[PDB]
């Protein structure tokens, strides 16, 4: 069977075949009885819920992209089956090419009816919720993430246990540690794909995001950068417990019987039967063993500069610290470990040198490097790249700062807002 294409929803009609098929498939499966697994709300908890958390959804791990692979084709099967339409492909949202939510989902109607794509008390993606291109632009975001040559930077690092003392990297194919977290989320992750998350509101800064159609618009996004990552001739991780790894029971079929999936069934999208619209040639980049032999040691756990005790981030008085390396000193990284971020913090940005940073500060200022955002159990890691600043800074010496602000939820008054406080931050020179 020829493969199915996954379309940009951009310029879709809204009667679309594909647009039309899951808007239908959307609206049955909140038809049917909520309790059962086949249905919209069934489909979802295997994500997460509200009010119980996450289920199998890995979140902070490397199994993040593999995992949501087969979540969204568990979607894409059902639309077809359910509908008829048995050449469906589940479409995409570029949010890098369009910053606002899809027409189809924001309108509350189709066709006279409700649209079943709709979710009421969305927010509307503009102001403090906007995609700015610290957060989906092409050169900002996206060009990095695609030169990034190893998987674990690119799609997060392996698991960690912190419930344990001392810490247990992931050491094992127990489905436990798909859950686990504790990992060193990469660009995509807590950049583009969690900051969407968060700015959506409703259902998608939740444990129960599928709830939410379009979040299906979203992942197919995020596959499709996974998809465009590989066939630019980027590797996945070689690591067994990576490819080992199975899901046992975690998916739904269409007719509500549950089913196994491992990371090795969801390598390959022509293997699944599909394929994107848009998809580069490989790229002939060069990897350097080097690096990946030094980035593969840090994940299975370079000057520390957290200092003082109680350390916080707040939005107007930034956590700064200092680092000093020896004169003469090509690429350095900032990790940024178990970081208790309160309910009224949306997100962190991350300064060089600007150690009077605050929440009002632009991210077109010269020290702006990233913008984070998590997901509020295990707490969240990240690897922060501060080469480009750095060199945009044009440093002296071999000494700076890393300034962290803590950018409060939108109306939450600043003495309100708590403070962000990670547990350590490393700085390492990766050769």
């Amino acid at each position: 069977a020829p493969l199915r294409v996954r379309r940009n929803l951009h310029g879709m009609k809204m009667d679309d075949p594909d647009l039309s098929a899951y808007r239908e498939f959307v609206g049955i499966m909140k038809g049917k009885d909520q309790t059962q697994a086949l249905s919209w709300l069934g489909f979802a908890n295997q994500h997460g819920t509200l009010n119980g958390g996450y289920k199998y959804c890995p979140h902070g791990d490397w199994y993040f992209l593999p995992w949501h692979r087969g979540f969204v084709l568990m979607y894409e099967r059902a639309v077809a089956a359910l509908t008829g339409y048995k050449t469906f492909a589940m479409p995409y949202w570029n949010w890098t090419e369009d910053r606002l939510l899809p027409e189809a989902f924001t309108a509350k109607t189709y066709n006279g009816k409700t649209n079943p794509l709709y979710v009421p008390n969305r927010n509307e993606l503009t102001g403090p919720y906007a995609l700015t291109d610290a957060i989906v632009g092409q050169k900002e975001v996206m060009d990095k993430i695609y030169a990034e040559t190893n998987f674990e930077v690119f799609g997060t690092s392996r698991s960690v246990d912190r419930s344990v003392r001392p810490p247990l990297v992931q050491n094992s194919l127990d489905p436990k540690w798909v859950p686990m977290g504790g990992g060193n989320q990469g660009i995509l992750e807590r950049t583009p794909h969690n900051t969407v998350h968060n700015n959506i509101g409703a259902f998608m800064p939740t444990a129960a995001s599928p709830r939410d159609p379009v979040f299906m618009m979203h992942h197919g996004n995020i596959d499709r950068v996974w998809a465009t990552w590989n066939a630019l001739g980027r590797k996945n991780s070689t690591d067994p417990l990576w490819l080992g790894m199975k899901f046992p029971n975690n998916y739904i079929d269409p007719q509500g019987r549950y089913y196994t999936q491992g990371v090795s069934d969801l390598l390959s999208t022509e293997a699944l039967g599909y394929r994107y619209d848009v998809m580069p040639r490989a790229d002939n980049k060069v990897v350097n063993n080097a690096r990946a032999e030094h980035l593969l040691a840090l994940f299975k756990t370079l000057r520390s500069v957290l200092k003082g005790e109680h350390p916080v981030a707040t939005a107007v008085e930034p956590l700064n610290s200092a680092v000093q390396f020896e004169a003469g000193t090509t690429e350095v990284v900032a990790l940024i470990k178990n970081i208790r971020i309160p309910y009224n913090v949306i997100s962190i940005r991350v300064f060089v040198n600007l150690p009077n940073a605050n929440l009002d500060v632009p991210e077109t200022d010269p020290h702006f490097v990233t913008s984070l955002s998590f997901l509020t159990h295990a707490l969240p890691s990240t690897m922060v790249n501060l080469t480009d600043t750095l060199k945009a800074l044009n440093i002296r010496d071999d000494n700076f700062s890393i300034n962290l602000v803590a950018v409060p939820q939108p109306g939450v008054a600043v003495e309100s807002s708590g403070g962000v406080t990670p547990e350590s931050i490393e700085v390492a020179v990766i050769a």
